């Protein structure tokens, strides 16, 4: 009987500690911000966006993934519309390096405008038949514009010119080369047998050039993850999610530590033997162990820091953050799995002190939430714009009146571009990681400490006894 | 001597923990919510409102007992004032399945017009002789409308039509039976004799349904407590209230930890040794123990934590709320007996932690002092209406100029049905024991740990940095 | 070296800590307030107004000293004027009983009219001599109204009847009787030999019935204490108050545990062996040891408490008040001594805490600051008036430019009559007592103990969540 | 692995303490402000002036050096620019005492006014050859003002007078001696073969007389330092700066706990073995000693403290100050070698704190920052006029958009003159170390000793519970 252990101990929050000063022998600069999760999954920089409908859809999961992070695709909408917009986010880069569009000779121009314009493509892959996929040709806008009347098959209207192709594999690099040499935009790659394998464009060797950490799967094609929930459709989404391309899946829940969820997990893993696993919120270490000896790879931590969330105030329960991420973490190492600090962190100090506390990532909401990317609906308020941020506990995000809430509905100032917010961030997280001598996050749990501070040490900590007109990008 | 003991412990208070996420078994809408605090008192929720004059009377005593908790009516009026105040909430639902209303043919149509009216009644059973209570009839509404002069015998105007009845004991379930096949409203209760025992109504049937948790007595009639102080009317004022239906009395004090308190306890509980005795307030292990060895059943536990509550700044006297509620709740157990957390209670997560600290059920006072049931007084400025709230300790309350007040008079926002109140709270509490697994509040004594947060902590705990226009109805 | 101990330890104010509730066997009404701080001195009531000159003049030493407590009347000002602040306290009640004012036949009315309005007095007695002092007669208003020119002899226009008188020694009970049965309201004290000793009033009998709990000395005249600092005029100084009545000096200094002040203190001791001496601030035991050591009766604790005081911010010195008051009260007790606790309280509460901190009195400045009594500048701001209130380490204060100032200058609002103030002080302290069960402040050191409270258990404490328009006369 | 002492302990800030009174046998007044902090550097007052471009540059390192401290010319600006801002300190006083300006009689009048009016001077030595020095005459205002047409010879209007002169080594006491009797406001030095060697003036002596506590060198030239980063032009910064008179150079550093920084200190060290070094940031025991054992005479400790700093926050990096400076000091004592308490103080009170807490002096930015001296810019809101304040991590200052900046941009009220700043906070530093009997900072370190106080101490620390209309000059 805990009743006479019912005052367990004390939890630190972000606010109560701050890291202490160590030798140093690398500079911001050159720390490794890279972190692995999973087999599977390794990103660049250990920034995670939250899988709310106010801050996370394809364009932020895009975003994040070209800085080299990761996006969790929210499930407040229908199956389909969730795989759809993990699709976009593979779609996005190398888009159809696999799997690519394609029509018949026999298909009407028409047809080819309908997926040119709905996928948004300057060129569809023509091939003999929809099951050969042998490539006779590609019909592209010059071709659109040439074209009068769309209800024709594309055939009448085509490419047969001398098609100029590389082979299944080529990388980016031979194919910008056979690009080049040959003054075009789209190189199709067929097997020894002329199928269809799929396309590398001009634009994707471009888009390397231009976000060059980018977070990629093995085919150089933009990583994502999905959540789901522990229902009786969790199943039929994460297939959904899976085949639409998902490298991850996240099973969100409000208590993770329950019999009910870790049930559906291992029924989750029992089925997805190979997939990469991310669970639901806990705080505790029996939690962590729970989920991940129900077959998680890895565990989010957090139940009740969250900007929005009211948690702790309506059933009175949760866990400072700090605390609760190390608890975790120390049974993370016990099975040499990782962990998530999800939640509370509202300064990029605050992303550092968590990575230090034995997080291998951080999930970010409250700082992405009125960003360009973001969903939120923008507000108008004193003639400054905002952006809707609610907990997905909400009312309105529980919504299709009030039915018993654990977070609130609001709004954020818009910020802009999230390429910004992430490179504000990266740079606190170097310098911090720079001055307590950390190479890697690995370093940073085997060596950074903290040093306890009170409500005063937190005032002398912020700027203070001065009047700031006009604030830093990094604060405030 | 205490002089060297002069700093004895720390103390907590609900803002300094939080209950830890553990294991569970048990999904909020299966949590047992019902307490049983006497062999003669069993809520179906842990939740009782405060005997203050601007928060129950006989509208709130009753509404608080439809959703399965308990009223305590002030004792801010006349004996006679709150006995009837008390009779009114028995009267409430199966008002008369006992000890019912009744005249003789003798009587005048006018004297059943004026307890029709006086009680509202659409019925009075007439029986022959007061003494015998021989049903003969029953006068309504259709009777009262037939007739043109009231200065007449009831008689003259009357319904000697074939009465129909059932024996003393019929329970709600046979009595719909019968009232449905002869298509009545009223179904009399005689014994073998011809002789009126009570009545019940299609009404009380419809009132079943409509409140499912209602806390009722062994009638079917809501349950009902009434405060009185230790003064030399206070006998009298306690058996005036168990006569009018009192399923308990609470014997409220500032200083229950008081000899004379304890002395004239004592001498209630030698005149009511079966009744159920509820106790003022200590904060102490000791206090809880003199209570009980005073005879009492529940003891109220809370010095100084109330929202209005000045006894901690102007006598500078008090104990934080958890720490009291658990160091009494330690006597508790060893008695075998019950606790209620008194005051300082502001969000639904306090509940939780209240009843985790050893509560067996929390007396609110400020969360439904607004309400449409609370007899406050309404005010309006800047055009929003509010309702008065005063604690009883007051100058206003302690009236019939200030005279050494330990509590202030205020005022609070308009807040609508309290049975609305409830239900969000009820949802915090069920939430809160399905993140620690407890199955019933015993589970929540025995299993239920804290974790203690500092100011920092708190902060994280509530909602931050986001601007919110709309709140939740559970939160602000 | 304390170089190994620079962090000493941990000091509680009065916001850190509540009074525990026990049983108790003494109501509030029947608590004991007096408080014996030396053989010459004993208050009804532990309060004593501070020597500040926006508090103390004698007005309030007055007021106080009628409530049962002592005031100090501040030095700010000339040694003369100091004094004759003083005898204006002593000639309040029974303000002649003793070194009454008397004339010759041979003065001039007007030299009589000179004494009745500078002093404020209906009657003169009249002295053959004014070294025989044998009472011949007594002059009075009728006796001015009646008389046209003032430049006469006293004599001309006399009252040569039968005097009636009473022995040297008369009480106040006999007096009464004696003035009842003669219709007279002045009866004169003389010896053996007709020698005038003092003279008894109708309103001395009456002060003694409207002001019943009135600190006075052995002649029924109010007692008052008066502030001295340690430069060359102290004894000038001291014998001048001394002489004109005062009970006891205070020897009011910042740092009491300065070689200086200690040794002018024993210097002071050396003079005035049997007077009673009340000596500067300490903050720490062997302060209160030093100067106990010096020949000091009572020790008034606090550095830095003060709510005009900024010796913490501009010094960086001081203790926590609670602290402090232990401290110190560990050597009083050794030494068989008394203390004063001596700033930084705020609520009557307060007061409970410091005296059961070990406290056997407190002083109060900013409580009294805006009454009718101080004598504080009157402002007015938005309408409202209030009363200056300045710490005398203010620029202002140590006037006759700033010169390195250790407190500052404020305002307070008007608080009406000072007897008001401290009805509602003691009402507190009595129910503070009441619930610790401290029957007199010696139980309240040796049985009354404290619980820590953090800063969520301070909000707890005091009324919230309420929208308070109107405030108790003991609560802001 | 500090895996398992990941949280380390807790630090103390400032507002976490208060200096606990003791015995004390010093006045104030009495008090020794001096401090050495090398063998070449002993400042009269603890106090230093912040190297940031809005707080120090040559007008504020004269006005703090005439008070007895040190002045640190900030970086911001050209090699060249630093050391002309560092030679007009050294020139201020006893400026041409050694290496004196002068001409000869070949150059024209012109360049005579040329040189008068750059370096502001009433006269120019003026010597037969440049490579030989031999006094020959003197150039003065009046010679100008008679003069018609400048481009002449220097010769033509000259004063072949009889040259008054003293030996090389003559003192001020001596040369005014010299000056008076001969009616002359300039005395040549010249050796025994006429050499000019150097020139006191009448100033000179008056300046000593109205800066009697000046730190200066041992010309009587105030003392000057100013600060250079670790880059590549650091060498060549350093030697510009010694070369110009600088008595001491600041390796100021963000982190002076790293490889880089610690390389090229030891460089620095290598080629300026006499010279005394001061050197970047640290907050733990561990960064003094690298930095000691890098070579450096002076640590200075501070990490996210100040006011206008964000590292805390966006870094989540640093340690309570109070606790920094004490673990660092630890270190001195064992190298006995010196510490600068930076950053983090607001009060005259914190000055003593971290005096006490084993600093030997401290480094002051914000309250100087909006005085007459400081190079910040003046803006206007409300009427009032501030001086901007910011960061040197800032954006603005990290200038020639922004660049991950770990400090903010800021403004500070008008304070006036700096003599005035510094005149307030000594006297709370004298009446401070009078309280804890401190003779000089040496007793501070031995004998001083803290209290710990909780947010509601430092709330009676402050004053309360009084409007303030008008503040101290030493408190807000
Ligand atoms: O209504 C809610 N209640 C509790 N947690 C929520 C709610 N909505 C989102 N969250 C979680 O809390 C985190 C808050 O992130 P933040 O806004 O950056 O602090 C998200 O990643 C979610 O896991
Ligand atoms: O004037 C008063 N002083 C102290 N307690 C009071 C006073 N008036 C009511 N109370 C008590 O404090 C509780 C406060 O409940 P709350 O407003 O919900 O925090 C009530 O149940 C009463 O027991
Ligand atoms: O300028 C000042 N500095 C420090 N203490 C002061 C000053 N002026 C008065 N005091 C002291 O502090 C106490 C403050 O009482 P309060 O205003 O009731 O808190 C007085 O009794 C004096 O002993
Ligand atoms: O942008 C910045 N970040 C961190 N420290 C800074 C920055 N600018 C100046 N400082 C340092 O912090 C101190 C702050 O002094 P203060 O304003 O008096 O508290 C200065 O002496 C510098 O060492």
């Amino acid at each position: 009987s805990n009743w006479d252990t019912k005052f367990l101990k004390k939890g630190y929050t972000f606010d109560d500690v701050l890291l202490i000063p160590a030798e140093s022998h690398v500079l911001p600069n050159e720390v490794d911000l890279k972190t692995k999760l999973a087999d599977n999954l390794t990103l660049n920089i250990p920034i995670i966006t939250a899988a709310m409908d106010t801050v996370t859809g394809s364009k932020m999961a895009i975003a994040i993934a070209r800085a080299g992070g990761l996006g969790v695709i929210h499930k407040n909408m229908s199956i389909t519309e969730q795989a759809e917009e993990v699709r976009k986010v593979k779609r996005s880069e190398n888009g159809v390096i696999i799997d690519p569009f394609f029509l018949t000779p026999e298909h009407k121009v028409s047809e080819a405008e309908e997926l040119m314009q709905r996928y948004r493509i300057s060129g569809v892959p023509i091939v003999e038949t929809l099951a050969n996929r042998k490539l006779v040709g590609i019909i592209t806008n010059r071709d659109m514009r040439f074209i009068s009347d769309y209800n024709a098959p594309i055939s009448e209207h085509m490419t047969s010119e001398h098609l100029v192709t590389a082979a299944v594999g080529t990388d980016l690099e031979t194919a910008e080369r056979i690009l080049h040499e040959h003054r075009i935009e789209k190189l199709p790659l067929v097997d020894n047998s002329g199928r269809l394998s799929g396309l590398i464009t001009i634009k994707d060797i471009e888009k390397v050039i231009e976000f060059p950490h980018a977070a990629k799967d093995e085919f150089g094609r933009l990583l994502v993850a999905a959540a789901v929930g522990v229902t009786s459709d969790t199943f039929e989404r994460a297939e959904a999610l899976f085949e639409a391309g998902a490298d991850a899946i996240v099973i969100d829940t409000a208590h993770g530590h329950s019999a009910g969820v870790l049930r559906k997990i291992a029924e989750i893993r029992a089925h997805f033997p190979n997939r990469t696993l991310i669970a639901g919120n806990i705080a505790t270490a029996e939690g962590a162990r729970a989920l991940y000896d129900a077959g998680v790879d890895v565990v989010k931590v957090g139940i009740g820091p969250g900007s929005i969330c009211t948690t702790r105030v309506v059933a009175g329960v949760g866990v400072p953050q700090v605390t609760a991420i190390y608890d975790a973490a120390a049974v993370a190492r016990e099975y040499g799995k990782t962990i998530i600090a999800d939640g509370g962190i509202k300064y990029s100090g605050d992303i550092v002190k968590a990575l230090a506390a034995g997080g291998n990532a951080v999930m970010l909401g409250s700082m992405f939430a009125g960003t360009d990317e973001a969903p939120g609906e923008t507000e108008i308020y004193q003639g400054r714009k905002y952006k809707t941020y609610r907990g997905m506990g909400s009312i309105a995000a529980m919504k299709k009146n009030k039915l018993v809430p654990e977070g609130i509905e609001g709004r954020v100032a818009y910020k802009g571009a999230a390429s910004d917010i992430v490179f504000q961030m990266l740079g606190g997280i170097r310098s911090g990681m720079g001055y307590v001598g950390a190479g890697d996050i690995q370093e940073l749990h085997e060596n950074a400490q903290f040093v306890e501070m009170s409500g005063a040490g937190l005032i002398e900590s912020h700027p203070h006894d001065v009047q700031i007109t006009n604030e830093a990008p990094n604060y405030s």
